[PDB]
């Protein structure tokens, strides 16, 4: 019972797999993993431990892994192989086999931070076999065995849904066939703490240095302007170390980044205002700082339209 | 190897208990702590049964293998739980005494909006799932049930710990399985904050208050702004020893008002200067005189109001 | 066999313990834990192994674990179930063996922090038998298997002495019983490196603050008295990172939050000199100015010797 | 569970391929990265022979104990690596296929000096020990090497996944050892460094050099002192997540370049201030006013030269 | 065989040892810890496997670790356990063993950190094996099994040699004996990197404050001299949480603590000459200023040399 079951035509083996969620946990940005702690279900006939249920007496005969073959079920990304311990086997008369473990695997699915921290990211993990020489498997999905615990928390996120691509892609690696399924976690970030830890007071900091435009005094201007920038690299310090490296610009990234110029135009103004007044022209010296304390709150407001629109439109 | 026979109409009832020998490295951020433990088992194999006046032995010794032993999973662990079994033991009617000892590490969610004043509710979970010749039963047996006396958690205080007897029994995937819940019962010790973390917090408050008896401009806004750095310290600091929450925290509604403080002291600090430099000082000392009141008024004012929405 | 050895007597077996450091090594403040490397030494008396010396022609005979009951020796503060080897089995004609595994175990065992970084701490390792049905089982100490090797060295710590307590307290734990010994390793913190790096350099940001007594300049005062503020922030935050949170005062804490206060008058009275001068009294304003600068430093080691006093 | 014995004389060829399912967890400061593959190794053993029209089966399954399998290690790995045999398969002529799935943690050294411009070989080297009965020398068979299409190296982009397919043999404690070497190529995506790094360096540095246009010591001071702080920041910032080299970064180079233009801004304003109290501001703001020419050329004067010798 | 090989006299079992390194690695400061991969070889006969060449037909004879008696060596300075996999055992017609392994350990050995980061460390890998009642275990080294590989590389150190001290220490602990033996790997770190990194930035955060001598600004020179103080805080930090707390006084922490001092007298000096110039008596305030000047560059270079001549060495 070893080997694999003979199939009486031409036809393939089919497996048919659910999982459901215990638990789902440690979501990690920069690493791009989760870990998840869930039920594997496994289905399949072989023929060769079929039985008479009247001979035998009774209504299903139970099995442990090494008496009977079972089949060769990985995850396609996951660090290593997964923690798994078998709940049960049961044979059904006809050589119909009812598989179920309970597993711990830490998935690797790569995620999109260009919205953050807004973002909503899918989740994968992928399932695979391999088929062997005398015959192909084939993975199958059984909708009964798929799902999720209602106690299911994965912290700082919300989940949607736990749902499973049905029809399995089937391709050629190394002369074997091997058949993939592809199981999907559907969460979306939850943004609150971004907003009073990191957003406001990124703002507060940087209308603090716009007071400079009230002031005609340089030492004055020099010290609130450049001690605020001080403190918005403290927080681009502190949201760029949580964040993994992404070849591409986050909407919060744009943000941060624009807000560098305006501090860098304010230090010119701040200069330029300072340059007129001790040439005696305070007459463009007060112009230009009454126009500042215009344009540079509009340009931000309309920056920022037009940034979180490239983004979410 | 196969499970017990019903003589009768009835499912088996395993009878669990749980006692802490040691309880440790509570992580916030993460919402799990670790413990280890005794977990008891205990059922009746009537299969086993023996004559006592015959056998002469008061009760048999197994090892797990030579006998069925139900499975018991903790639903919320990282892993599985590393076990050793300490000692089985059958007594003439069939009643079977299982004791392994285990470390596992838990995850339970934790309450953080009156942090760091809160107390949490630490939950274990054992279950069986039910087999096809017959239905698991989760029980509780309350003298199994306890914690040692000198069982420490960290920076928190033990209230108790005691176990949910009814389990909750219900249908997934076509069989039956029994869950049960054991409760850790703590409180956070809040003191270290308050030197370490508060109180500070305050000074730095009150010493950018000063700022109010000045009409000096530059050290009025250095005085502001070199304060409101070290808060942003503070803010950080907090934040990175605590998870992300879709909702508020005590102490961060706090630290999240006081950089209003912050935010307004500058529009006086600005303010109270364009008066006198445009030559209206009538205003501007006005100005500055009625904030030595308002300002320590409005924030104590605030501090009661926020305190009881959180706890009251 | 897998059943312990009957007592022909009314007697309980005595299990003879001793251990001896091998490695002792990382001590972690925050968690309250070390690790360690040692020999455990077992002896008990099993007459069903007895044999003749003569006849049988060996003086010694020796076993594998499998072979023979042992008893199931445990730590009770322990991370998980220690990683240990069996080095040797040995059984002596008249059914003495003496076992040794060489074990590495992680301890868990909590700190006194008050006097930190000038405290002096007590380890346990606590070893622990449970009775079986058959017989009881009480541990005792042979001193000669109990010792530490002379390059044993605790890192950052100096370890004054690895002994044992010798009548083991029994106690009664669901039905069976339970002895327990305590082995005790003797420590005292190396204070040296805290000197130079935090304890100095705090002082001189708080004399350079004190500077401002001989300063009227209340624009180079305030940038004077904030910055040497910000930088015993600093001071105070690295500190705290090292340190587990604590319900009670530690002396450093103390000290440190002391500080704090120097910080916040001295502001006071950098603020009242320019107001009194601002307002033209400089007989007043100067009279602090020039009283601080006395005060202030004898307040101090006022302080010190009073906190110092308490803690020790 | 002896090795196949020599049917003349000659040495036992092992046919082996690797073939990268996931590739992750590149850390630089360790020179470390974590790999998830399929081993694939074939021999020949005749012991094992069998007739095609006789026996009938095309190909016969063993486990793992049934039969001698040669020794293969990896030479750069933290620890052994975690294997799970997939697949054993014996065709009629004594042909085995051997297919594994493992996970290692290979360490690979790193070439720093163009960070963040720098591209890497990552090397797997696989190594057989010759017994006492026979030699073993390891080859390549391509087709059982590659990597998969979704094989990602967060933070970097992966060129190439190729093995050399001559083994360096060589003698170590009286066996033979072939040993193989694959080799990953990749290429590190420099666009974060950027905005995160490069650019608020620069600002941080333009903003100082603002200190020419204003004659105000107390607020010069304030300000390139202010600005040289900024740039500590990111100077431990790099320099945290790079690894102790004993040769120069090029973003070491330009780091500490500008280390130099604060200490010189400095003198600048120091001297100005010196002459304005001195009272020959002729020649105070007649430097002051080719400082804001000088600095700026001289600057990009220098990181030309820097990125000519690095480049 | 659970027993150990008879003597044919009255004399010890030598076991003949040697380590060749594979890989070195992860070595920790803080911790006082490294990495390390190498071949264990032990050699020793027990002539109860002996066997006729022809009769057996095998030139030599291989066998499994149960099959046969090995001696339990163990490593003393490990965290745990060596993580070993046996490569080959051979059997000679004399009853020689071969025995040779793949293990990697994480070896506690204890630093010198006085003349950081110019250091030289020699660590020690300690072999033992503990005597039995019926036999004594004595070790010994074998040359030729005893090396290291030209790949191996231990990062941000230079590694001079691998050797091993040939006579073993044999004493006596609890009744039975032990014979214990050293390996010593010599290595000397790379400096370069503190340079750019911390020592050159460390001068001129110093030197700039030392500016303040040639201006008679207060407001200016504490801003200056109080700014720079901070950043060698932060200089301080770093190197600090980057090394174990000694009970003694490491060359860059003397430095680093001098330093502490040049700070402390400039602000003394800053304070003083505007006491003076406060109280209309310039005469001394800018000729203490004019010798500040002179004074506190020489008395460092002095400093630095007494420093530099206490450590080294
Ligand atoms: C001044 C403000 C700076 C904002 C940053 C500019 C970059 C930008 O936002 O790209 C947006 C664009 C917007 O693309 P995107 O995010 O909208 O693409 C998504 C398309 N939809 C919305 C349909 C899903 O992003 C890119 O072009 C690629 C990412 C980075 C490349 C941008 C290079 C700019 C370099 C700046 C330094
Ligand atoms: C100044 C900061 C104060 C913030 C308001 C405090 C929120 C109080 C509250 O109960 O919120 C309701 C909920 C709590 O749920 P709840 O209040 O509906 O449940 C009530 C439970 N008892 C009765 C016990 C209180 O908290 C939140 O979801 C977040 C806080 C809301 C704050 C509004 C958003 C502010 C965004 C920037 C700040
Ligand atoms: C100094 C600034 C405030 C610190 C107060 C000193 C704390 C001493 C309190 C005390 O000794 O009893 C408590 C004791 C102190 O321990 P102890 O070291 O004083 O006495 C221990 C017993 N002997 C002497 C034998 C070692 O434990 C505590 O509970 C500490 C906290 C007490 C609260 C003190 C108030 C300070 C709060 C500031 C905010
Ligand atoms: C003013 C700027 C001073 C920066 C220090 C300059 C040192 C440097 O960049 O060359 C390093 C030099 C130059 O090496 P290199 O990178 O120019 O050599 C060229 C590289 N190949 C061979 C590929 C063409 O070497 C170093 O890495 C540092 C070692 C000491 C150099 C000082
Ligand atoms: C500023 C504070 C600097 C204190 C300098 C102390 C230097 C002592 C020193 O290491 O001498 C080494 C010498 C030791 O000789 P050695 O260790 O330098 O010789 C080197 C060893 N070889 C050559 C083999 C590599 O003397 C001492 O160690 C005296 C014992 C302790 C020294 C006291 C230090 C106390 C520090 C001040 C408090
Ligand atoms: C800041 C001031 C200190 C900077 C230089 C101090 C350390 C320089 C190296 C040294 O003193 O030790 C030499 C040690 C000596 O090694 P050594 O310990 O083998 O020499 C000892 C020989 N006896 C015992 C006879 C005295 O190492 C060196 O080779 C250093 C060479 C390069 C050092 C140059 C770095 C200076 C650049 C930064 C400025
Ligand atoms: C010149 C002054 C500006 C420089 C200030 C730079 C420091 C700003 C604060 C951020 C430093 C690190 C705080 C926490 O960072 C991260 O916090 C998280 C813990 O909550 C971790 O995740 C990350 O691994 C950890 O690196
Ligand atoms: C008021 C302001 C004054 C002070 C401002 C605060 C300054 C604090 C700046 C320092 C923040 C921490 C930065 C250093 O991070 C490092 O992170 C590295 C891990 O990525 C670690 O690397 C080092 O440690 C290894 C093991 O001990 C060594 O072998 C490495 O050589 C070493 O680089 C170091 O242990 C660790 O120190
Ligand atoms: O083999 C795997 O990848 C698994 O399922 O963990
Ligand atoms: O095989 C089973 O059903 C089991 O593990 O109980
Ligand atoms: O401070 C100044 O010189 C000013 O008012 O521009
Ligand atoms: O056998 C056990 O310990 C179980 O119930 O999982
Ligand atoms: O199986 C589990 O998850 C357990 O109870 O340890
Ligand atoms: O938790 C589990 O079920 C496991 O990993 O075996
Ligand atoms: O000190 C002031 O009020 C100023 O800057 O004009
Ligand atoms: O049997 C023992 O000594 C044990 O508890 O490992
Ligand atoms: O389980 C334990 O406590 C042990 O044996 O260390
Ligand atoms: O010099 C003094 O004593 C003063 O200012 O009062
Ligand atoms: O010999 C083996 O099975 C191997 O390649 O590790
Ligand atoms: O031992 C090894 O090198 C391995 O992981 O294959
Ligand atoms: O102010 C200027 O333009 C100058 O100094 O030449
Ligand atoms: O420059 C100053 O602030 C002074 O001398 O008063």
């Amino acid at each position: 019972m070893v080997s694999p079951p003979p199939p009486i035509a031409d036809e393939p083996l089919t497996v048919n797999t659910g999982i459901y969620l215990i638990e789902c946990y440690s979501l990690d940005d920069k690493a791009e993993t989760f870990k998840v702690n869930a039920f594997l279900s496994l289905s399949w006939k072989d023929r060769r431990l079929a039985f008479d249920p009247v001979r035998s007496g009774v209504r299903v005969k139970t099995y442990e892994p090494e008496a009977i073959w079972i089949p060769e079920i990985r995850f396609v990304n996951v660090e290593n192989a997964r923690d798994a311990d078998v709940v049960n086997i049961s044979v059904s008369p006809d050589g119909t086999v009812q598989y179920l473990e309970r597993f711990s695997a830490r998935v690797l699915s790569p995620l999109d931070f260009r919205r953050y921290p807004f973002d909503s990211q899918t989740l994968h993990i992928y399932l695979i076999v391999r088929s062997v020489d005398t015959r192909n498997i084939v993975l199958a999905v059984d909708l009964e065995k798929v799902g999720k615990n209602d106690d299911v928390f994965l912290t700082g996120w919300d989940i949607e849904s736990f749902t499973a691509v049905v029809k399995p892609a089937n391709f050629a690696l190394q002369n074997r066939l091997e058949s993939k399924l592809d199981y999907q976690l559907r969460i979306s970030r939850q943004y609150f703490s971004y907003i009073p830890n990191i957003i406001l007071p990124m703002l507060f900091i940087l209308f603090i240095s716009w007071t400079a435009f009230w002031s005609t005094s340089y030492e004055a201007n020099v010290t609130l302007v450049v001690s605020t920038l001080i403190a918005h690299i403290a927080f681009n310090i502190l949201v760029e170390t949580n964040l993994p490296k992404t070849p591409y610009m986050t909407y919060t990234g744009a943000i941060i980044f624009m807000i560098y110029l305006f501090y860098f135009v304010a230090v010119i103004e701040v200069t330029v205002q300072h340059y007129l007044k001790v040439e005696s022209q305070p007459a463009r010296a007060a112009s230009i700082t009454r126009a500042s304390r215009i344009a540079f709150p509009v340009v931000f407001l309309l920056a920022n339209i037009i940034l979180a629109f490239l983004f979410f439109g």
